[PDB]
């Protein structure tokens, strides 16, 4: 009955990603500092009693 | 009784990296001076006898 959009097959458009979603990631990094060190086995001292 | 340095297992220090023997590189390079050529075979003629 008339000219439509169906005959003019449109490709569309892309809206890929959102830049900042909330990710679980890592909890531990929140409770204690990172203490970065040199490669190799790490050793420290443990004070136990009172 | 007291706080020893045995419980606290110490790491230590690195002297370095020493090579056992002196390097025995070459002898052909000292007796006959290297005469470099292009890639490919080499060939020479020898005229012997009188």
């Amino acid at each position: 009955d008339f000219l439509s959009v169906g005959k003019l097959e449109l490709p569309g458009s892309m809206i890929g990603a959102v830049r900042d979603r909330a990710i679980d990631s890592g909890v531990l990094a929140k409770l204690s500092p990172e203490q970065p060190t040199i490669f190799g086995p790490v050793k420290g001292a443990v004070f136990s009693g009172v």
